């Protein structure tokens, strides 16, 4: 395989569905990349969560650079191996946790040249640049120089990630757009992203804390405005709802914490909308999570059991809720897949509204 | 197969290897049963339960009937249904846990009666007698009191199990020896066990404050008082050597919260004996925790990694020390039955100690 390829395979509207082909193995997109916070996908093995049907998955480097440490993780001999993951690993840059000065940021010291470092020594297939994140709400002005200086960071995270032969020679880097909701702060960062170059681009600052209807507004204007030749990618995002009208937008990746997190929290996805197992009413309920879901979990386990599971505070209630959620995500974009190659896609999307909101 | 047989193929010295034959499956002996407390043992699913060579595993009737309950499980069909764990499942009295009148417990209510009818209630194998657990130290005067108490209500317990066609058909029962360190009290109890007749002896009232000599001693002369031909089990026991050195006295079953417990906790059995992963000196360890164990942890995982995970809180983490440690346990067995079986467990138990203790 190369080094990086996407081709988009069928379209129908701002839709794209298609395949990432990398060295480690090739993504179906739309994705949904599971997150691994500490080197693992919480409560999961990685034979498991490949199970689940999920290509790629999502590394911290916050975190890794915390604990483990990333130092430790390269001389031992990288993410994949230190977790057991060999397929690709998408690396965050640290901006989003992380949130001062041009140079970077102290807090540890993290700069776009560290960022990229770090994610080298993990092995990450896909690197995304270092970012400035703007606080939501943000006035036109204070996001104007955010997303100055981002795309000054974006420069400085493609020299650094370019400088390192191993690392330009075999794996990915994704540029972030910034500009909060502005349409003219939204197009010079396209600008400038694009005048660099990046192998994909993902849309930052967003899922702070603004609602779907203005994430969904200012989706409308800022993805047209990214090379359309290659991923989107749309950064913590996030509810089954939220990812359906995102690709409707043209989104191609996305990653959030949700399915695992609210996993442990008792909350389950289905196709008629989240249910909270914790219920009483689930306490003698000898159906599975959800009655059309393929996974594992769903073949075997009631309602009833993992109900008790999770009101009892059990581990394997927390790694049953995780494999279904993660399964559900992965079930959701394998039908986006289909219906988009179907020239279908936007009636799924209308059904599945109807069902998952009824 | 029968409702229950048990065969003794191979003897050395005291020590036996065979089989229980029952309708949910074959048990090997000696056999070490892996705990589920609440209905799951801790942090497995059932199929990496026997991945790890289980033959049976033990649930608790104190916690069960607490949460989720008795009747519920029954009415959701059962525990073996419940938790999809469809071989045989020994379930204790809840004599230990709830630890008064002649009649039975109060704090709920718990008689000889009461017991015997929630074991029925989740659908138990192996059916345990109704005891009173007499705390150590103990006078022989209260020794001899609780002892004779348990052996009205190991009549009591016979004749309830005896009363349900279902139960008696399909299920065993064992009754329990009591009797502190004393074997005038010892005899006295095995005496009337006997007289009573159950399929199973179990060897209660240790490994609860008395050393391992002491525990030894007691054993020594109390497991020759049970009948030959029926199987010995030590309750609650536990470390490896302390297995070794029961089975070396005719104990044919264990069970012990210990190697789930212990796993949650960072200490991992190995041949060299115990280690606790958190240690320092395993951070950048790769060897994987042990170098000779052929579980699916040790194929994949290093110690620097598990060491990460423990450190870190993380469930991967309880899940791989779990899985390493009960696999550890059932290899430990596998490797005392073929020793009996190949007329060399003296040697075995001898390389055993000197590794282990090296
Ligand atoms: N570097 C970076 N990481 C991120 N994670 C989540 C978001 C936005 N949601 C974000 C970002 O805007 N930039
Ligand atoms: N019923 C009963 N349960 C038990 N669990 C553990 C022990 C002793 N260790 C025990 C007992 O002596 N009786
Ligand atoms: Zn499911
Ligand atoms: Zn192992």
């Amino acid at each position: 395989r190369p080094r990086f390829s996407f081709s988009i395979a069928a379209r129908e509207g701002k839709a794209r569905t298609g395949t990432i082909e990398m060295k480690r193995g090739v993504i179906r997109t739309p994705a949904f990349m599971p997150v691994g916070t500490a080197a693992t996908v919480k409560a999961l093995k990685p034979e498991t969560v490949r199970a689940t049907g999920a290509d790629i998955i999502l590394g911290n480097t916050y975190h890794l650079m915390l604990r483990p440490g990333a130092e430790r993780i390269a001389k031992l001999g990288g993410l994949h191996s230190f977790m057991g993951w060999d397929r690709p690993i998408l690396t965050d840059s640290g901006g989003f946790q992380v949130m001062q000065s041009e140079e970077g940021v102290t807090f540890h010291m993290l700069s776009p040249e560290r960022s990229i470092e770090i994610q080298h020594l993990l092995g990450s297939d896909i690197v995304m640049a270092f970012d400035e994140v703007t606080p939501y709400p943000a006035t036109p002005s204070r996001a104007a120089s955010s997303m100055e200086r981002s795309m000054r960071w974006a420069k400085r995270s493609r020299d650094a990630f370019d400088s390192r032969k191993e690392q330009a020679e075999n794996a990915a880097l994704f540029g972030i757009q910034q500009g909060s909701v502005f349409e003219n702060l939204r197009q010079q960062s396209a600008d400038a992203l694009a005048e660099i170059g990046f192998d994909g681009y993902a849309v930052g600052g967003l899922a702070v804390g603004e609602g779907q209807d203005e994430m969904f507004r200012v989706l409308d204007f800022s993805v047209p405005m990214l090379p359309d030749d290659k991923p989107h990618y749309l950064m913590g995002v996030g509810k089954p709802d939220d990812i359906v009208g995102a690709v409707e937008r043209g989104i191609d990746m996305f990653d959030c914490v949700l399915p695992t997190r609210s996993g442990r929290n008792g909350q389950a996805f289905t196709w008629d909308g989240p249910i909270n197992i914790r219920n009483a009413r689930f306490s003698e309920d000898l159906k599975p999570l959800d009655s059309e879901c393929h996974c594992a979990v769903c073949q075997k386990w009631s309602r009833a059991y993992i109900h008790h599971l999770i009101r009892a505070g059990e581990i394997l209630g927390a790694m049953l809720m995780t494999e279904h959620n993660i399964a559900f995500y992965q079930q959701l974009m394998q039908k986006i897949r289909d219906s988009i190659s179907e020239g279908r896609f936007s009636q799924f999307a209308q059904d599945f509204r109807a069902r998952y909101f009824a």
